[PDB]
């Protein structure tokens, strides 16, 4: 139970029963000309296997649900990656940098601090007629940003004092390694894009399989298929962290 | 009710339980039987036998695909599965009509027939003025032909005969022409090579011997296929393929 | 001198008024008749078709390697398209003329019908246009002609090419003036191929049922398994609704009458569609 | 010698008369028959047809504006026509000879009647003609005939383009001695198509029956749907009266016998009907 | 040598006589049964039927002057014409032989009645000869020949040209000689028209009775519908006499023996009737 | 080495006897049962023919001098013949062998009736041989034959030529070969005339039944009406008388038996009758 | 690896034993049941035949001297064959496999029975062969064969020859292969004219049945009254004994079976039997 927001938190969950889903996105609109298209979002599906020996799994059942729990968690992690810097192609996921609308340049004042930057973001989502959710940045980034000071040695976010947990601007902040060093993303996802749960994340095991069965090794895996539609491809915007 | 006239059905059907076959055949009668004159040393006759032996082959193929469209797609699970069944059951006759004999491959028809008596070939003779030839060298057996096998190109063109008037030989255009000939039923096969024939009395000179029924089954955890969320689908079958009369059996080439 | 004419008395005479309307020749509707059909409710329809099945099946040996044979299918759509036509009409006459409505109505149904039936048969595909039957049929074997064939023996060599596919052929379809030119064919010496001058032989050939439409172009044959190979699926049944509010009607006294239908063609298996040319 | 001979006693042995009179031959009279019959009690028939349908039904965009299709309609007009003659007779005759009334009667409306026929087949339409079938029958297609076609095949081929507008034909009308020549058509062998010397054939060709009747032309066919393309209307049946005060009549002591009748021809569906002309 | 010789007792021996004079081949009566049959006891007879009858029934405008027809009328006679013809005999052989005067009246019954159906058919017209069928048929149109016909389709051709007249024909006569030559026809295979071998074919054509006799001249025939076409009036039947005195018979002592026999035909409607030749 | 032949123990074994004796192929008599069989008690008869009959009955004119017709009469004779064979045999062979005697007789009869067919149909009609059939048959008219005749043609006008005596056919008779040759005919398209080579057709032509005897020469054919065209007159009965005194019989123990008949074969109607060849 | 090979665990699983034995291709006997079969118990057979009657029966003139007419007799003998092979095998054998006695017997018949139909048809006549049909058989007649004969022709021919004898035919005896080359016979069209590739045709040729065997050489053919032509006679019917104590069979432990049979064929009437060849 890491206590610590997660990127399939920030959207919408809904359940489905089918291969795929025919859904309307939404492109440009010039203010008048708005631009609609009928997209796919395929049921694409992760996981990934963890194979250990049958003598340690029958000699200790409290380590039986272990392992599972600490997959579930392993699973999150690569989860965020399909969500996140989703490549979008073969068996990946329509991801948010690849529908992202890049940052806007000509929002940044020589003199500002690199969390400013992410405020000027926070603003382009309500160019889109929408309401911010969250942040999405790298541990190592949000680390040197929560720790910054100013030219005399004053803290710019805040002392330890009155401090709390994840959250800048008011807005929820996942930590993630899935996203790249130097790297940001910020949108509505609470009614922007939303993932739809065609199977949750189930666990079973096989005593038989490639060798196993002759080297006494059994295999585990947890896996879960899913679905992300993006319904405003403009509520959301990558940018990078210059620097 | 598209019964292609299963080869199969035109030889005996029977089941087994063991590994091969072994039935014995009369090789050579020597016959001496003649006419004797009083009080002289009569005629001695001899006959030999054989222990032949036909051997149980297995013939199957497998397919594999993702879990996430079999489990998730039903009537497509079933789909794979009976088009498996119509692939093996094709090639089966693929073997009882052209099998090598050699290794593995059952000794087919073609292989053991009789070859054809290109002599019986007259001047000016249609088509399927040969293939009545043919019935005739099965009778050099004692036995009576029981169906005629052709390639569906060269089954066609003959069904589409005509005499030196006009009409057609196996039917006026107002009715399709019932797979028959001379009173024996025909089975157009792909499998038979163009201008090649197979007749003989198939309803009792060869047997095929069912060992294991044409079945499929599949494997959640097969090597990969647990990792890869995939799924391996299996279409086996075991047959034995029996030949009593050779001689009741014939193979030619369409001379045209 | 008291006549008849216009000059005299003809006025006191009032023709008989001949009780109905008279339609012209009503064609016999085919076509979707032979093909499946069934009922959708979506914006269009993502199916899948055989494309290639590599059998591999083979005899394997004991302790041995199975043979591994795939079957690849391409992904095909077949989109809802909507045919319609409209007719602005007076509201005096449709006022004046009771019936005339119900006449209208009972006539674009049919206008409709008719250039739906000129689609699933010869559907450009490209665009709005269907993929029709002869679009998608596989083009007729040209090897199979053999030295003095008939017309008759072309349908017969079609029919057979349709059992490649391995398929029975559910009919025959003939441009009217074709199939009446076949069936006036005689022997080299003279007596008539399927029923002599005492009396006309029926819409069956090869013991399969023959349709002669005028939507079939001339000197173009069709064969296949209809009934099994395609299939019609009908998002919105074939209706008509009228308004006189519509744009400016109400303003002018107009009554805008509307008949639509919206369809979806799929083909299934369509290695088991024959369309060929009669050269002459 | 006392002979017969005329300047003899031949003066005495007088004829003995043989009872009756001899009548030419009366042609079966058929065509008013083909033809529906009703009764009228005006002098002319209006009826409405479809005249052109401009159906314009095609498929349609999304967010576009459809085909507009149109129709129109005419006022078709069959006059009443009337068939007629007299025949003025000395009242000696008449007296003399009783049987002779009656005689004359019985002639009359067969004269009368023959030309009744002989309008609604070929009928000028030249103002007080009738439109008769020939001068409205839809013209025979010559693209139909093909190489090496018996006159047989021509009817056949016109049935047919009956067909060409979706209606079933009634009958065929020839003459007399085409009909024959028709009949006895043989093959490349010698064989009679329709009957060989045992038995003449039925007037009946490809399911439909033959009308041979002097009263068309030689020549001349025509093929169609009378049953329901036609109809005969009568305002007055063949009557027959006598009057012995018509002008001169009493002062010349003659008898004015007359027999006239009231018709009307209506023509529904001319395309239903078919003429055409025999390759001499 | 005591034989049977003629110079030896073969004298006593007297040959048995067999009873009965034998009668050479007696034709087949039929002309005579094909006609109606009346009797009459007068010189002539006289029968009127109806010449010209011009109608001039036509289409009348209204308030227009109507169309006059006529009808025309002719007398035509049927004179009674004598056949006869007598044998001088001897008494001698007479009284000698008894039972030969029954003989001879048998016999000249059967020798006036050739020449009485010889008549009915070939009758001259010319002098005291009857007007026989031949004579007043109407000649055979050689229009109606067409290139390639046999001599059963000359026949077949002739009854139509009887159907010319609005009546139906109801006999064929033939020379037995030309029949035989038409049953016996052959196609170009080679069967028999008629019947094969195995039977002959029944004296029927076209579905009319064929009359063969050998008073109908060799390459000429005759076809109608002689039961209502022609009659034949008997004024005398036939009968004979008797004389002892008849001349110088009283003293050359013989016996005349007479047979006589009184007819008249009479032909109501001769475009009923046809006379025809074979040119080949 | 006790074997069974002939210098051996060979001659203890006595031959089965197989009981009765194996009489040749034994002829079916015929010529005889066509004709009527009556028995006389003389050694002639005679009976009388109308020999010419001249009919020159016509129509004569009114107080005018009517035709004379003469007739003329014969005596025909036709003699009776004996027909006989005797067999001198040894007296002791008669007793040894008790069956010889019944045996002798009933071949002796065979072998009488056969020169007796002979003769009926052959008959030289010279010094003591009868007037056979084809002596007095009329010959067949060359003229009858025609362009391209089958030799089944021939008998079928051979028919034909018997009714020119108004006389009706009884049979047909043939030399077997002939009738072999006949029955195996094909027409110009390779079929069979009478019938196809799964059965063997029935001995009748043209309605009439066939006789096939090999009494009849190879080439020649006789048609007529034999049932009442001429009758066999029987003076004595077919008998066997056998005598033991004979000559020197009695001296060389000897035993003649005898086997005689008497006919005499009567020609009626010759007319009816036709004998002719065979020209190929 | 536990395959199921020779080196490895294939020696557990017992193949499955199919029961009983394969018996190769049984001739259907015939020849033997198309005579009479008649009962012996003699050495051998002596029946009389008629051979020359010098028939000399003629017409006698009165007074004169007959023809005397001789007869001839002949004692023909048929003598008793004897037909018989044996086969010693191992006691062993014998007692191991039970189902072998029965069987070697049934084996031994139908070689017997084989080489009885060989004799009875092909019996060479010399030494001890028995005189087969076809070496007594009468030649076929050449004379017969005209211009254009198939071999189905000269079949019917033979039929005849056989008639030639005053006796009806049996049946037909062919060699499969020329037989086979019948039945697919054609017209001048090409259709067969006895199949027509439909159903294969029945044994029967000109009503009577055919018999295919390969007893009959190839090109050869024989025909006739069989059934009463020829009587075969057992002398002693086909038995097998066994024997154990054949000579040295006690020591060497073996057993000898023997398979006897005596016959005898006689020939009564050779002229109703034919035998020729098919030059082609």
């Amino acid at each position: 139970g890491l206590r610590r927001l997660t990127i399939r938190d920030l959207l919408a969950q809904g359940r489905t029963s089918s291969n795929a889903l025919e859904y309307v996105r939404e492109e440009v609109f010039t203010n008048s000309d708005i631009t609609f298209s009928k997209q796919t979002a395929n049921v694409k599906t992760i996981a990934h296997w963890v194979q250990a020996s049958r003598q340690v799994m029958d000699d200790a059942p409290m380590l039986q649900s272990y392992i599972n729990n600490r997959l579930m968690y392993g699973l999150a992690l690569k989860e965020e990656g399909q969500l996140l810097n989703g490549d979008g192609t073969g068996d990946n996921l329509e991801g948010l940098n690849k529908v992202a609308t890049a940052y806007d340049t000509s929002l940044n004042a020589t003199g500002d601090t690199r969390a400013d930057i992410i405020a000027h973001a926070i603003y382009q989502v309500t160019e889109s007629e929408f309401s911010a959710s969250g942040i999405v940045l790298n541990p190592r980034d949000w680390h040197n940003i929560a720790l910054l000071k100013d030219n005399e040695g004053r803290y710019i976010f805040g002392g330890p004092q009155a401090f709390t947990s994840n959250i800048m601007w008011g807005l929820p902040v996942v930590p993630t390694k899935a996203q790249a060093a130097g790297t940001f993303t910020v949108g509505g996802f609470d009614m922007a894009s939303q993932v739809w749960d065609r199977m949750d994340a189930t666990v079973e095991v096989s005593r038989e399989d490639r060798d196993n069965f002759v080297k006494n090794m059994l295999t585990i895996l947890c896996e879960e298929r899913l679905a992300l539609a993006h319904y405003r491809p403009t509520a959301i915007i990558k940018g990078t962290f210059s620097s």
